[PDB]
């Protein structure tokens, strides 16, 4: 297959882990914002001041309401 980055949360190939922060950020708000941008959501976990979330490696991590930086 085509080799791809692995999730730092699960080790599963096909994911890039990001740290997500933003105002009033809850897990449901995070999911809703990512899905509204059409982004496939992998594992989500807790981070300092926000969440870790797996997105596809080539997904464009630009979502109004969130700051997304690779973890």
């Amino acid at each position: 297959g085509g080799m791809a980055e692995r999730s730092l949360l699960t080790g599963e190939e096909g994911w890039r882990t990001y740290k997500a922060t933003g105002p009033r950020l809850s897990l449901p708000r995070l999911v809703a914002l990512l899905k509204g941008q059409g982004l496939e959501v992998g594992k989500v976990a807790e981070a300092e001041g926000g969440f870790y979330v797996d997105l596809r490696p080539e997904a464009r991590p630009e979502v109004a309401g969130l700051r997304l930086e690779p973890a």
